[PDB]
């Protein structure tokens, strides 16, 4: 059976660059997609194929992609539990034009280790209660807006008020009300993310012994 | 001006707290005043002279205006106790081209009620028991970045990086050590700002009262 | 129309006592109890008549009191949008041996000020929209269970053992879901609770200023 | 060189029992003192020698041993330098009578690691640099003072009203003011405490690996 860790942390505390940090330092970069023993899934492969009144509120800007009602918590929990069965699966590729799946999938053979990293990876029990170990990414707000905007105006050609109007209509609210009441299930806290070099090398040294148990 | 009612006002940068002020005394019609029964000192008015070695330190970005030691508290202490005992008061005008104050001082008349609005308003005990009232306008840190990264770059026409990266190095950790622990001083709590009419009028009605 | 203040804070905030203490400071207790002028609505005289299951879990203390789903929103609603038509109305008398409400209903008359106090007042869109003003006693869950733990050996007949089980097990989490989040449409936030003498005379200043 | 841990965390969080549950499941209360390879240091045995004007204070109820004046930080910096060199070091034992140093110590023979654990084990920027690993024990204050006012009401015997009289004057604030703005130096922040097994068995196991 595959050892699942559930990563946790609002958007840019640094969740996605402390699981490519752990995979990278595992040798999993050097190692071929069919035969890497530690995987990670990103929550944001799983939006749902919106319907017609949901796709009407997505055109006019005001659907909440940061609500739990964005995430297809049904197929997150289905697909976890046939990774878990030891089963290889397929996870979708968004497109943003349509508002639904590609036909085009990524494939996941069976790892020893998966890393399921996302903001509302711990908002559902059933999708918790598959995790053998919860690590939640805790950067304060401030930090985490700082980084936000330098990365979404730097490698992204978005505007500064168009990214401050939707973190503080949209992003915050859903961080506070939806991500932030769930840190209390996490099992271990990771501060600051991927700059935290102990924090990391802890969690690889144990992937490491799981991976020669 | 017999016995001035002290008003302490504090909150972050960014909080609403010069505005929420500029609202009460806006609201009083105070503003276009010669005989200001409300006025506003700010904290803003009373920064250290610098010395020629912090000057260098200001025109590099690495001089901590947000930390107690550059405000001269001194001063605050001695020009607030001289408020409270009915006396006139020069307040200074600083010129930040030079880190110094001018000769131009600005003339404050015994009020009826004086709202003193700062950062660190609450930081000296000697200062926070001069206050009647102290009120902390409580706006979230992300918000208050919001608004602080808007203003830096539209009205006064920073680069955004260097907003953050001082924001990193100097702000946060100076209103986490300094402003934020404040807050339990506080009598009243003004969430979110200028916007809060409600929080407002119930200090515009309640300056109208001893007023009478 | 009659002004309706809302007013919440966790268990032990100081919420009662701030109102009692704004009621008291007013002269309305030595006013007659037809001609009050501000009277006080509790959230407790609104808990549902408990269903056969509910009562299940009530008697082996597994039903949770601080849950949204023990308060009767639709009869509160009610209640509160006839005072605001000016009525006079009955408010229920809970019993807790039979998880019901008493024969006896109290008869309150049209006041000037309603102030309504509970955990969960904000709770709800429709009734937090009847307040035109929000006051939110904000009082640390440390500061608050000390006061709980000592109010409950005194008052109560209970041990430390069972204080402490009820707080982790319910009042906490439920504080923290339900009440906490709430905390964001205040108007006012007072700290501590009815030893804040300033923001208790602010708030009974202002209402002295309707009653005239 | 032996490998420093740095665990801190508010009183009654468990990061004591951390520490024990930790050494329990790594052999180590079996192992001879002699050849012990894991030891936890608690920062209570490091207080200071009270001068007469502390004694003074102490003897009516008003030093507070929640400050970091109270800790010897010169002989904590000696103590873990000591060990860092191999050396074997003595561990005071103290007197809460005269507020000095028994005749008795403890003997410490070279560890290859060792858990340092207090209240204020990252507030001096010399003992925290020491530490490879910082580990911060994150309860609740509304938890970890349950706990603390049941252990405290036998272990010691003493009087409810000065348990809490005493966290309320003199903890709190200390924890508020020192210990809390130390949780920014953690690399880890362990949960609730001495239950949470996922986060114990992660550190004894980075233990084991560093005894192999
Ligand atoms: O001041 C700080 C940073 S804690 C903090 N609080 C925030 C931020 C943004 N919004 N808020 C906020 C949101 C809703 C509220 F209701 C209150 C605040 C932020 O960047 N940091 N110190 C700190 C750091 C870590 C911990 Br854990 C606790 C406090
Ligand atoms: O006590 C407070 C704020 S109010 C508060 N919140 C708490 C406490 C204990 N747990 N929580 C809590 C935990 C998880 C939640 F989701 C919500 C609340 C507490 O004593 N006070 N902090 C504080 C006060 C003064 C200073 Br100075 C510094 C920090």
């Amino acid at each position: 059976e595959p050892f699942l860790i559930g990563v946790s942390g609002g958007t840019a505390s640094g969740k996605s660059s402390v699981c490519a940090k752990i995979v990278q330092l595992l040798g999993q970069n050097e190692v071929d997609y069919r035969q890497k023993q530690v995987v990670i899934l990103s929550q944001d492969s799983f939006y749902r194929v919106l319907t017609s009144e949901q796709k009407a509120k997505a055109l006019k800007g005001q659907f909440n992609f940061d609500h739990p009602d964005a995430f297809d918590n049904e197929l997150i929990l289905k697909t976890l539990k046939e990774i878990t069965e030891g089963k290889t699966v397929q996870i979708p590729v968004y497109d943003f034009v349509s508002h639904s799946r590609k036909e085009e999938t990524v494939t996941v053979y069976p790892a020893d280790v998966v890393l399921f990293e996302g903001i509302l990876a711990f908002y559902s029990q059933e999708v918790r209660d598959l995790f053998q170990m919860k690590l939640f990414v805790d950067t304060d707000a401030d930090t985490r807006l700082s980084r936000r905007v330098l990365r979404d105006i730097s490698e992204r050609g978005r505007d500064l008020e168009q990214i401050l109007s939707q973190y503080i209509t949209f992003v915050k609210p859903a961080f506070e009300e939806f991500c932030l009441p769930t840190k209390k299930y996490a099992d271990v806290i990771i501060p600051r993310g991927a700059d935290n070099l102990v924090a990391i090398n802890l969690i690889v040294q144990h992937i490491q012994d799981i991976l020669n148990g």
